């Protein structure tokens, strides 16, 4: 074909086969993970494997009907298919209580946390283990996204199922929140030593790099502003947490005794200098506004010196993109992911293991081909079409610079 219509396809089957190659992390991978030991509770065992294998046989069968709806062309399958998945919505409502359940048996079973942890470290988890488990949630706003994008190309059958997935993902808005933050809330306590941090009324705002400042010189710690309490690390094997500082109710000014701010708590008071102008503009309205309202890629962040929201975890999830694409500096052929800011090399298609990964924070995105450049590393990028160069940049430059 040679027109935006069908490229969409493309996208939507080659982000699809990326999609089971999720699930082959839990009813496969982790599957044979779990027969080897015997060690996951039957109750357990009978909770998140039953709500997730049939996703795997029917969106392999929904992804053999694309397929075939593509070699035919070189629409009404979604229709279909996507009323089908209605089938799959009771299936879907028990993911929230496997994520809840999964944390308590590694809050209680050493050995499933010490193996939890040991299958986290293979080389097909390169996600940890948690955010596996919302994939099948997600497949459901990429959905919308790519059936939004139909009707708005198409001057019948389309409108039925970008009106179809509103609905549905807008009745799942339930769960996809809740344990939306749920997840970065509980991976963040995995990184974070001297809390012992699960409180049920309890939020996430964002998290980033602030140069601290001391009587010493300037102290670069990592700060992770909740919901109540914003507190901050001290520079072992993870992040020692230092101070806590409750929001409600503190008072944040503007300083100059270096591009920074204080922060006058009921309690302590503590000097933070920012990396930039907009890092502080962006650290202040997210602290005021979680204070006016009170009435991994943390490694990335302290090395880099940036921070990363919930709202800009939200972005680069509306923006995930897979397919094919050439690599080399100054071509090498790959299939290539990108998920959680963050980008994945495979040597092929139906690989199961990633040759090597691209953390695309900082990066700047210039120039079908495309240039991510920093600092010293600088990669360049051919895209395989007019319209998936332009999807590309669209999900990379969205979640890179701006």
């Amino acid at each position: 074909h040679m027109d935006k219509a069908y490229f969409i396809a493309k996208e939507v089957s080659t982000t699809e086969r990326t999609y089971l190659k999720d699930l082959e992390v839990i009813t496969s991978w982790f599957q044979s993970t779990v027969s080897k030991e015997d060690a996951m509770p039957e109750a357990l065992k009978s909770l998140i494997f039953p709500n997730f294998e049939p996703l795997h046989k029917f969106h392999t069968n929904f992804l053999k009907e694309i397929e075939q709806r593509l070699a035919l062309w070189e629409g009404d399958v979604m229709l279909k298919n996507i009323q089908g998945m209605k089938h799959l919505a009771a299936h879907l409502w028990k993911h929230s209580e496997a994520l809840e359940a999964l944390e308590n048996g590694i809050k209680s079973s050493r050995r499933l946390e010490n193996f939890c942890r040991d299958f986290e470290l293979q080389k097909v988890c390169y996600l940890p283990l948690n955010t596996f488990l919302l994939r099948p949630l997600h497949r459901l706003m990429h959905y919308k996204q790519v059936l939004e994008r139909l009707c708005k190309h198409h001057p019948r059958d389309c409108r039925a199922a970008l009106a179809e997935i509103t609905e549905m993902v807008a009745q799942l808005h339930g769960t996809m929140i809740k344990m939306e933050n749920f997840q970065k809330l509980h991976e963040l306590k995995k990184d974070l030593i001297g809390i012992d941090l699960v409180v049920p009324g309890r939020e996430f705002i964002r998290l980033g790099s602030l140069s601290k400042l001391s009587g010493k010189g300037l102290q670069q710690r990592m700060f992770f502003l909740f919901n109540d309490v914003l507190l901050y690390t001290s520079r072992s094997n993870q992040f020692k947490v230092h101070g806590q500082l409750p929001l409600y109710g503190m008072t944040i000014e503007e300083s100059e005794d270096p591009h920074c701010l204080t922060l006058r708590g009921q309690r302590q008071s503590i000097i933070v200098a920012a990396s930039s102008r907009s890092e502080m503009e962006k650290w202040v309205e997210d602290i005021q506004m979680a204070i006016d309202l009170a009435e991994t890629m943390v490694h990335v962040c302290w090395h880099r010196n940036t921070s990363v929201s919930m709202v800009d975890f939200s972005i680069a999830v509306e923006n995930q993109l897979s397919g094919n694409l050439l690599r080399k500096f100054k071509w090498q052929k790959l299939w290539v992911v990108f998920t959680n800011f963050c980008l994945f090399f495979y040597k092929s298609h139906q690989d199961n293991h990633p040759l090597a990964s691209l953390p695309l924070l900082g990066y700047s995105l210039t120039i079908y081909v495309f240039k991510l450049h920093f600092k010293s590393h600088v990669y360049y990028f051919r895209a395989e079409s007019e319209y998936t160069f332009e999807r590309w940049m669209e999900v990379i430059r969205s979640a890179t610079s701006s």
